[PDB]
């Protein structure tokens, strides 16, 4: 009986089906590309990767065929795209074994880590917690969600992001520093894992600003394509 309609759930298009995949918690994997970490300035073999999340309602489903019209944000000068692999949650639980835990995800697709780095960085040099730079409004673009029924549960696929033509990321999934597994794992020692939840891994080398006009367009081998353009605050 509630005073007010709730906000319905975000809700994830699955590739080639008229069912959708509600949203839960979104986790996200930083510093998670020994490339990407060194870029960042980080020594990736003497400091692990790290968990931070993002509200269901910053993620913003973009259909195969569509550009996402995505507004520069608020309080940014420093806009930055990252592209990530995106694992969904079918099946939860704690403490999950290495050897069971990609039998957690249901399903796979592209997402962007949209960034306001200039914040983000700001935290960091604060010791502050980085919801302002990484937990902000339409904050996670994602592609279709593809099945492990049909994609399985890949090692190995090429990771790309290409803005207005030029390539801008070039990696692979299988240079995670924590794999799909690993990171459905540890995630699971600090929070209980549920249906509906997503993983975004981290984000690949190459990671730069965008700033209002430019298209990118993100891609992962059997995932399909993610287009964006930066338009208007
Ligand atoms: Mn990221």
């Amino acid at each position: 009986n509630h005073l007010f309609a709730p906000e319905a759930p975000v809700s994830l298009t699955i590739h080639g089906s008229d069912q959708t995949f509600p949203v839960r918690r979104v986790y996200c994997v930083g510093r998670n590309y020994a490339a990407h970490a060194r870029e960042m300035g980080f020594d990736p073999e003497r400091e692990p990767p790290f968990f931070f999340c993002k509200p269901a309602d910053a993620v913003v489903p973009v259909a195969a065929g569509s550009t996402l019209e995505l507004a520069y944000p608020s309080q940014t000068g420093n806009y930055h795209y990252e592209i990530e692999l995106v694992a969904a949650i079918g099946k939860g639980g704690c403490d999950i074994p290495l050897e069971q835990a990609e039998e957690h995800v249901w399903g796979y697709a592209v997402g962007l880590d949209m960034t306001r780095r200039d914040l983000q960085m700001r935290m960091r040099e604060m010791g502050r917690p980085w919801e302002i730079g990484k937990a902000f409004d339409r904050s996670a673009p994602i592609g279709p969600l593809y099945p492990a029924s049909q994609v399985g549960h890949p090692r190995h696929a090429a990771i790309s992001l290409q803005v207005d033509g030029e390539d801008r990321q070039r990696s692979d999934i299988d240079q995670l520093i924590w794999s799909v597994a690993e990171t459905v794992s540890y995630l699971s020692r600090f929070f209980e894992l549920r249906p509906g939840d997503l993983v975004f891994t981290g984000t690949p080398e190459g990671v730069g600003a965008v700033e209002r006009g430019e298209r990118m367009l993100g891609a992962i081998d059997g995932l399909g394509e993610l287009s964006v353009r930066v338009v208007l605050e």
